[PDB]
């Protein structure tokens, strides 16, 4: 089997995605954040707190009829940005752009911290990375890739982000019209269950390619590039007048400055960030202060490859029994 769903950024920013997915029957379509960073699939329901909905679309397992309470189970999450959720369990079936895995984990939401509840435009998450991750109390859950993997025609799935439009998960094959060149394959380590790999490099802008190894995640629900102090200094001072801001929390630059491209390497292979992609606007309404998109790692404790890297390649997330990491320019 395959699926093949388009994935919308959520603003004007590219701030995250969404994706359409299926849950129970008749189906409920909810629009969910695709997220290799974690395990989880939640969703808002029926069941979170009322105060904590603010436009979510919910799912509600008593109209159903092929929801079944995970009796006893209950589930707990908290993200690197400090935003969470809890609740209970069900199973049911969910759908991701035709392809269908039965009796799959949907962790329904009691509770979501602020950050969720304003954010009208995300209904949940869908955990894409290794099921040991999963927060599911007292029997931990598979992913919808676990699950689905071994009906796959290929145990794959791939991320192909757009910059500022639609793009493309697929699961069970690589589409070979959606990338230029060839992919290059590299190590996964998933000893922290994330999709984590070395990276051989970067060059800022038109500069020369710095060869050191950057041990970081593939995380299509982290928005920025997040990189050691060393290398972001290194961009950002290739832009005049930027700076970092504490007040601010991270880098920012005058809207009048041109940004240089960033290019990160892939075994001997090379991935380059258009300048563009690292643009994130005005700090607040009306500043001519923008936020960067490539940020420093320091006192997060891993490098995230998040959006604004992952969008400038078409990915492949290889779920092979030794799994491993796939890039293409495109």
């Amino acid at each position: 089997s395959t699926g093949s769903a388009t994935t919308t950024p959520i603003d004007s920013l590219d701030d995250a995605y969404i994706t359409p997915v299926q849950i129970g029957t008749p189906a409920q379509t909810l629009n969910l954040d695709f997220d290799t960073g974690s395990s989880d699939l939640w969703v808002f329901s029926s069941e979170t707190t009322a105060s904590e909905v603010d436009g979510q679309t919910i799912y509600t397992p008593s109209k159903s009829t092929t929801a079944k309470l995970l009796s006893g189970a209950t589930w707990s999450i908290s993200y690197g940005d400090g935003s969470s959720s809890s609740g209970d369990v069900y199973t049911d079936t969910v759908s991701v752009g035709g392809l269908t895995v039965t009796g799959q984990a949907v962790e329904s939401a009691k509770k979501v911290s602020s950050s969720f509840t304003e954010d009208s435009t995300i209904d949940g998450l869908l955990g894409l990375a290794f099921s040991t991750l999963n927060t599911v109390s007292p029997t931990q859950q598979k992913t919808f890739f676990d699950n689905a993997k071994a009906s796959l025609d290929s145990p794959v799935f791939t991320a192909d982000l757009g910059y500022h439009a639609p793009g493309t998960y697929n699961f069970g094959f690589i589409d070979t019209t959606a990338y230029t060149g060839s992919i290059t394959y590299t190590a996964v380590s998933t000893k922290q269950g994330f999709w984590e790999w070395t990276s051989t490099g970067y060059a800022v802008g038109s500069g020369t390619f710095k060869s050191t190894s950057i041990d970081g995640i593939a995380d299509t629900g982290t928005t920025l590039l997040y990189l050691p102090a060393t290398v972001v200094s290194a961009y950002w001072a290739q832009v005049s007048g930027a700076k970092s801001s504490s007040s601010v929390g991270g880098y920012v630059f005058p809207c009048s400055a041109t940004l240089p491209s960033f290019t990160f390497g892939v075994g001997s292979a090379r991935i380059v960030i258009p300048g563009d992609y690292i643009d994130f606007g005005p700090i607040s309404t009306g500043s001519s202060s923008c936020f960067g998109g490539i940020q420093s790692s320091a006192g997060i404790g891993i490098n995230i490859f998040g959006d604004v890297a992952l969008k400038a390649a078409f990915v492949v997330f290889n779920g092979a029994t030794t799994p491993t990491l796939g890039f293409a320019s495109k």
